[PDB]
């Protein structure tokens, strides 16, 4: 039944003996055990498809036993030829096959016996903690200790002093108070030449270089006394221009010393008298007033103002004005890394009175300047007291000398993210303190002040504050340690993790280089000392300690969950270096696959082989190779059901009969860094060319081959001349000629310069100098990021016989649909056919994960033919709906457990339940892909051949897989052994003496290559587990589980005879036993679970976040509140403000708690404005420039396009999504402009006809006379905006570096501009653009859809060329011309845009007809203004039960489907604004090409001469509006033709042609009921 397609050309394919392997048969001598042989083995291993023959095809099963035969003949087995004889097998084969989960649960019985002895006893955390200090001790010996002048600086580069005083007024300031006499006073770092130096540096730098100037801030010191040269050396040599030292974690001395840093930076803090600004305005404005964020104001009276008290309380500890400085620090510090030099410098004015910088030229380091007063120093003394190098008196002021530092440019990204960090910090930790709670409900906002706390509130708004600098100001890899360090401590509040001493004891960093994480250090030590005196609500009788904010008197266990994950999440992802990360990430597969090869026992030099027999239940890596056929077996018989018809679902949703570029995987744009070099004769020819005569007139790509080719000579004389002779036999007289053009003397040559001579350099001269550089009787060939579809177009060339790309070859054939197509399998047999031939290898390389489109071809293959088997098992989570379905399915597992639990503790004799939360430990490394290949020979999916297939390419992918090192980095490796180490690492024995450029991994399966796959056989092991727990005789088990790769979440229920399994079981408790079970079972299964991040608890569920208790969930927020203030898409503002408005919205639909949310729109503004559209207070404003302008428009309307501020009501926010803003702007501009009160009263004035039309005549009439209104003028301001235009787009776009010198990177460039000549690559130009718009618009499907076939796709890519470390890039870019101006852009943006302009109309009634064609917008707005207050179960409670309450009753009842009041919500796509903007867009590009082709035929275009019929229609189309002529016939006519591509030019010649190309037109939308999750805590 329906036509089982037969998916291939291998039909004649086996594989056992006809692939190109012989792995098969010692994977089979692997695979036998004692009692099973060889017949029985091969028997079962191809005869298991037969309990799948229901539900198959004749043919299908014809061929699968005529492949059966086939393998029995290869292996020299007695065929079977019958069905009852299969069966008669298959008795022996259930006897002997449930047999091995016996021997099985027995063997990790003994394993759990071994494993629970032998390990060690650890009394005490602080036993474990004394242990890992000893053995990091013994580990690097004569740290620690007492000497803290030593260590480094604790308060890294964050310097606030609060300044009580009034650009260029700071520094003559600071002149006239270093002009005194001296009086400098040094201090112990915790109570000294260098000190001198500096001080001495920076009086001359202040009294006689600032007052040769360039730039008004930056000057140099070129003419000078040598005195102040010498000196000025001295300073710059005193700056610089195993050594650990580390802190134990019990020194009360270092406890006192942080305290004592704590209540100073409190004294500190309290003195600032600035009350405008920049953040303080913008978090004014959302803080101050955050009822506008609302809807219903009236119906709290208990949240407002203390959200208004927080913002007080940020106002007078000048949390704003410190992140203002911060602000102003690191964008000095991003443009003072620019061209100045060595001997020039830079002075640095934040927005405060009295700071100074330094700058002198890794990053920048620079000298401090700071005032202190005379009431208040000693405190400051106190704090600074590690990074103060001298101060002194002058009046009644102080001058302070610190110690400088050194920085990097993701430092001081880190340091420019920190006005995002630190309120948002401010304003969860005070939401999270009970008795800040209470402080701040029984003052008022009036009366809120820093001198009238009680004594411990005081003191936790110290620790707060503390916790506020040092979480958004972080900097350093101790900090990274430490925080990952309670990221991974965090599971001792519930029963057994097998963490709670060892993972101290072992995989603990103590990096502890300085002070003030020694706070952190102890906070995290008194809570797992707490936790260890031992709808869950935690901290009402724990009575705990929060780890940042210490904070006692715990609400719920949520408030610690959120605090200590938001501390961990806005921890940066790299803050060391590019080729730090690079090195770590290349040598840790290094580090594993020579773990695999020395445990096995291979060495460097041999091939990989499968299989020595000693995959048989190792502890290394091995699986237990008999058991995992039958659980495979058991998992696809239980799971599959109606194999072809989720065989035909394979071949019709994921589209295996359709060509490559019809995938979005295979068509997008990801980079396929596939392997390219210059041709080994084309260097040797330009050689032979080069002549000497024109030495100065070599300009080119000789020019670049002669200074590779002189390089070469200049370094390696003996290699050069040993590639010559390999290369050319006329190698003396190539030798000769080098040396003739090294004795010209008219070229330049270079020296050692590290990265600089690739960066100042063509690549090309690079590229032949590493060619002729590690030449060792071999090709090495680094490889290069292409665009994806560039290389699926060089396959299509290479598999429709073109070679080389002729003009003629392409429109002959492939006519309309029923012309030439290929399918997805056809090419990947041409891809296969391709990787067998010998070709050194090319294709199986990985560079830094990039894997080639060769890898991506039948990795993709593998992969997604492997979800369906997925999406047909309900206890399997990476087929997932993006988010909602994870926590779905998580949720009804936990609640079918407790359910399950809940019946059975009626009656029954014992009851216990158990759940392990586990994540393994080396997903992509540990596990063994040769599992893989005993997997698809079970799959009932395929048939013979395509199973063969994949064993073939699974096989290639692990015999010759490689990955390459990076040219740079290996130069400075080769250059650090060859001077100083005479030796190398754990990576330097794969490569013989480091001569190779390019090292082996093969088990080490990459990650995120075979994601779906490994899941699966997670959930196969699951299976197993499940199989084998019921084969114990004592006890019933349930368990049911939720599977990610990498992850796992496994439920267990036992009920009987529970003491007994527990002595069984060789321990205490039910979650100990499932722990040390599924890890013994895991590692059965090569499965190498870590057993630091896996706790077995017995009420607590974390999948991969978003952990729920008992049924109830915890919200787990700060993941999109964090995520909302460190990364950013980084391309324009409009769509970073649109990114981090979605990470907004998540944030609102996951159970935000009552503040946060205008902290949290003030993190995004203050975000998106500092870093792409400037904030106000300064240039490249936007309501500035309004208010200058004189516009009609108020401050909260402005469109975010161009400036505009997120000021949207949460409730339009959390249920529309990022758009809502522009479009409640629209939606109120139109309800103004109409004159009309509801939008049920603009549906019936907008759906009647002429109506549109006389008001425009109205607005024309009004206009002409000059009496506008303002609403008039907001009107035809927005009117124009969406002329010249989610709703809106990004507007202004700024152009990228200009990539048209690069574009010949590219072979399909190359090829354009090969197959139509130069005049193509920026009389004849003029004709061959008339035959290039001739073939155009006789193929208009080639440019208007997507390619349906071929003779759509290829020339495409070659005709989408007809015509024309970044957030670093444009803060100066912004400030510089791109040339004309982008604030000068705005402002004639406005001034051309203001103006009324003439044929508006189609763009009014295009935007009030897409408002108001809106659905969930036009239900979204009826019950918003029609929503009653509360009561009859919207309002009942006040603690954070408004948030789910009055944004989801409304709508979730409105459409229908729901019940419940209290829930946490993950919605779907349901808002698509993007259905008119497509239609747009290619029409727009259908009215250039018209327009371009019919200037080419003649000029001043408004109506044709009469040419052909497509002219005529073009030029009636572009008489009006012709995208909006073809739509305004398009709601009446209904044609849809089915796009045979025959009877389109047929029907007619343009409408069809730019309206039915778009497969579809403009229809309603549809509304879902937004996929309300599971339901938090319930309150009544």
């Amino acid at each position: 039944v329906f036509f089982s397609h037969w998916t291939s050309k291998y039909k004649e394919r086996n594989p056992t003996e006809i692939a190109y392997s012989e792995d098969i048969e010692r994977i089979i001598d692997s695979l036998v055990t004692d009692e099973i042989t060889k017949e029985e083995i091969i028997h079962f291993l191809f005869g298991n498809f037969c309990f799948h023959i229901e539900t198959m095809n004749d043919q299908h099963i014809a061929d699968k036993f005529k492949g059966y035969q086939s393998s029995c003949i290869n292996l020299k087995i007695e065929p079977k030829v019958d069905l009852a004889d299969l069966k008669d097998h298959l008795i022996q084969k259930q006897q002997i096959w449930e047999s091995l989960y016996g021997k099985h649960l027995e063997k990790i019985m003994l394993r759990i016996r071994e494993k629970k002895k032998k390990e060690k006893e650890i009394p005490d955390i602080t036993t474990a903690f004394n242990q890992n200090a000893a053995e990091y001790e013994e580990k690097y010996p004569n740290c620690f200790t007492n000497d803290l002048s030593e260590t480094k600086t604790n308060f890294s580069m964050t310097w606030s002093p609060s300044f009580e005083k009034i650009n260029n007024a700071i520094i003559n300031k600071f002149r006239e108070s270093f002009k005194s006499s001296s009086r400098v006073i040094y201090n112990s770092p915790y109570s000294t030449n260098k000190a001198r130096d500096i001080t001495n540096l920076v009086r001359l730098c202040l009294t006689e270089l600032s007052c040769l100037t360039r730039n008004k801030n930056e000057f140099c010191m070129k003419e000078t006394g040598r005195e102040n040269k010498t000196i000025y050396f001295k300073g710059l040599a005193v700056m610089n221009i195993h050594m650990k030292k580390l802190i134990r974690h019990d020194n009360e001395d270092s406890l006192s010393w942080c305290e004592r840093i704590k209540d100073s930076l409190f004294v500190l803090h309290n003195g600032d008298i600035r009350e405008e600004g920049k953040i303080t305005s913008v978090y004014n404005n959302y803080a101050k007033n955050p009822e506008c964020l609302y809807i219903q104001d009236s119906v709290l009276k208990t949240e407002l103002e203390t959200c208004k008290k927080i913002n007080k309380l940020c106002n007078d500890l000048a949390i704003y004005h410190y992140s203002e400085d911060m602000m102003q620090f690191s964008k000095g510090l991003m443009v003072a890394d620019r061209y100045m030099t060595k001997e020039s410098f830079k002075i640095l004015t934040t927005a405060n009175t009295s700071m100074m910088l330094l700058a002198f030229k890794s990053g920048v380091p620079y000298i401090a300047l700071h005032i202190v007063d005379e009431d208040m120093s000693d405190q400051f003394n106190i704090c600074y007291t590690k990074e103060i190098y001298s101060y002194f008196r002058n009046g009644s002021n102080y001058i302070y000398i610190m110690r400088p530092q050194r920085l990097n440019q993701v430092r001081l990204l880190s340091l420019f993210k920190t006005p995002s960090k630190v309120p948002v910090c401010f304003a969860q930790f005070s939401k999270k303190a009970n008795e800040m709670e209470k402080w701040l409900k029984n003052k008022d906002i009036e009366k809120v002040n820093v001198f009238s706390m009680t004594m411990t509130v005081k003191q936790i708004l110290i620790n707060i504050v503390f916790s506020s600098v040092m979480i958004g100001t972080v900097t350093k890899l101790s900090r990274m340690g430490i925080f990952d360090f309670m990221r991974y401590a965090g599971f001792l509040p519930l029963s057994d993790y097998s963490n709670i001493k060892e993972y101290i004891r072992d995989k603990f960093d103590p990096d502890i280089t300085n002070v003030a994480d020694i706070y952190f250090v102890n906070g995290i030590k008194k809570l797992l000392f707490r936790m260890e005196d031992l709808d869950i609500i935690g901290g009402i009788t724990d009575l705990n300690i929060k780890c940042p904010i210490t904070g006692s008197t715990l609400l719920t266990l949520e408030d610690l969950y959120n605090n200590v994950y938001l501390a961990i999440y806005m921890m940066p992802k790299s803050l060391h270096n590019h080729v730090h990360n690079l090195t770590s990430l290349l040598n840790v597969p290094a580090e594993w696959e020579l773990k695999f090869r020395k445990e096995l026992g291979f060495n460097i030099f041999e091939d990989i082989y499968p299989k020595k027999a000693m995959f048989d239940d190792k502890d290394l890596f091995s699986i237990n190779g008999a058991l995992n056929v039958k659980a495979l077996s058991d998992y696809y018989l239980g799971n599959i059901e109606n194999v072809g018809l989720m065989r035909s679902e394979i071949e019709n949703k994921e589209d295996f009969l359709s060509p490559c570029y019809k995938i979005s995987t295979l068509k997008s744009s990801k980079k396929c860094s596939q392997s390219n070099i210059i041709s080994t004769d084309e260097i040797i020819e330009c050689l032979q060319n080069a002549k000497i005569q024109d030495i100065e007139n070599w300009k080119g790509n000789n020019l670049a081959i002669i200074k590779g080719l002189i390089r070469t000579y200049n370094e390696e004389k003996n290699r050069l001349v040993e590639f010559f002779e390999d290369n050319c036999v006329n190698s003396l007289y190539l030798v000769e000629k080098l040396k003739e053009i090294i004795n010209s003397g008219s070229i330049t040559v270079g020296k050692s310069v590290t990265s600089k001579f690739i960066r100042n350099n063509h690549p090309l001269t690079v590229e032949t100098y590493l060619k002729t550089k590690l030449y060792y009787r071999n090709n090495v060939t680094v490889l290069k990021s292409k665009k994806v579809s560039e290389e699926l177009y060089d396959l299509v060339k290479q598999f429709h016989n073109m070679m080389e790309i002729d003009l003629d070859s392409v429109m002959n054939l492939g006519k309309g649909t029923e012309g030439k197509k290929h399918t997805f399998l056809q090419m990947l047999e041409f891809v296969m056919s391709k990787a067998k031939n010998v070709t050194g290898s090319v294709d199986f390389l990985v560079s830094v994960y990039l894997m080639s489109m060769k890898v991506k071809m039948m990795l993709y293959f593998i992969e997604h033919t492997f979800k369906h088997v997925a999406q047909s098992d309900p206890s399997e989570a990476i087929s997932i709906s993006g988010d909602n379905k994870i926590r779905a399915l998580s949720t009804l597992s936990l609640d079918t457990i407790t359910s399950y639990n809940d019946i059975l503790n009626k009656n029954s004799k014992k009851s216990r339940l158990a759940f392990l939360s586990a994540d393994q430990s080396k997903w992509s490394a540990s596990d063994l892909t040769y599992k893989y290949v005993l997997a698809i020979i079970l799959n009932p999916i395929l048939t013979t051949g395509e199973a063969s297939l994949m064993i073939e390419c699974i096989l290639m992918y692990v015999k010759l897989k490689k990955v390459c090192i990076p040219t740079d980095i290996f130069l400075n490796l080769r250059k650090a052994q060859g001077t100083f180490g005479q030796n190398e690492t754990a990576i330097g024995l794969l490569t013989k003496g480091l001569t190779t450029n390019t090292y082996p991994v093969s088990m080490n399966w990459l990650q995120g290559n075979l994601n779906y796959l490994s899941s699966v056989y997670h959930s196969c092991a699951m299976k197993a587990y499940h199989k084998t727990l019921e084969c114990y005789k004592d006890c019933d088990f349930q368990t049911r589980w939720i599977v990610h790769s990498d992850d796992n979440a496994t439920s267990l229920i036992a009920s009987g005879e529970v003491d007994k399994m527990l002595t069984d079981f060789s321990s205490s408790s039910l979650p100990e036993m499932l722990f040390r079970s599924i890890e013994a079972h895991f590692k059965s299964f090569c499965i190498t679970l870590n057993p630091k991040k896996s706790y077995a608890s017995s009420s607590e569920v974390e999948f991969i976040s978003e952990r729920i208790v008992n049924g109830a969930i915890i919200p787990l927020y700060c993941r999109h509140l964090a995520n909302c203030c460190t990364e950013s898409s980084h391309i324009s503002y409009f769509d970073d403000l649109m990114s981090l408005s979605i990470h907004v919205t998540m944030l609102l639909r996951k159970g935000c708690p009552n503040e946060v949310i205008p902290f949290a729109y003030g993190a995004v503004q203050v975000q998106a404005l500092s870093i792409y559209s400037m904030l106000p207070g300064e240039v490249n404003d936007s309501i500035r420039i309004f208010k200058k302008l004189g516009v009609s428009l108020k401050s909260n309307e402005i469109p975010t396009n161009m400036g505009g501020w997120l000021t949207s009501p949460i409730e339009p926010l959390s249920i529309l999504g990022p758009s809502s803003n522009d479009q409640i702007i629209y939606y109120n501009v139109i309800r103004d402009f109409l004159n009309k009160k509801s939008l049920e009263e603009v549906k019936d004035s907008v759906s009647s006809s002429s109506y549109l039309q006389m008001r425009f005549r109205e607005l024309k009439g009004k206009y002409e006379k000059g009496t506008l209104e303002e609403k008039d003028k907001k009107m035809i301001f927005l009117i124009n905006l969406f002329e010249k235009a989610t709703m809106l787009t990004q507007i202004i776009k700024l152009p990228n570096f200009i990539n048209e010198n690069a574009l010949n990177k590219m072979s399909s460039y190359k090829d354009f501009s090969k197959l139509y000549p130069n005049l193509k690559k920026n009389i004849a130009s003029s004709l061959e653009m008339e035959s290039v718009h001739d073939i155009m618009i006789k193929n208009p499907e080639t440019i208007l859809i997507a390619p349906l076939n071929d003779r759509d796709f290829l020339l495409s890519q070659l005709f989408m060329y007809t015509s024309p470390k970044l957030a670093l890039d444009r803060v100066l870019r912004s400030k510089a011309r791109t040339k004309m101006t982008y604030e000068e852009n705005m402002e004639k943006k406005i001034l051309e845009m203001l103006k009324f302009d003439l044929d508006s109309y189609c763009s009014f009634k295009t935007c009030v007809n897409l408002v108001i064609k809106d659905v969930n917008f036009s239900m979204l707005i009826p019950i918003l203004d029609s929503a009653y207050p509360c009561e009859s179960r919207k309002r009942d409670n006040y603690n954070f039960r408004w948030f789910q309450t009055e944004k989801w009753i409304p709508v979730v009842e409105g459409s229908p489907g729901l019940v419940v009041m209290h829930a946490v919500y993950g919605s779907n796509y349901i808002e698509n604004l993007g259905l008119k903007n497509i239609p747009l867009t290619d029409d727009s590009i259908n009215v250039l090409t018209s327009t371009f082709g019919t200037g080419l035929i003649m000029e001043d275009v408004k109506s044709l001469v009469k040419g052909k019929d497509s002219f005529e229609t073009e030029a009636f189309s572009n008489s009006n509006e012709c995208q909006r002529l073809v739509k305004a016939c398009n709601y009446m006519i209904a044609a849809q033709n089915r796009l045979l591509a025959i009877n389109t030019c047929f029907t007619r010649k343009s409408f069809p042609f730019y309206s039915k190309f778009n497969l579809g037109r403009g229809f309603i939308s549809n509304t879902l009921a937004l996929l309300s999750t599971i339901y938090s805590k319930e309150e009544s």
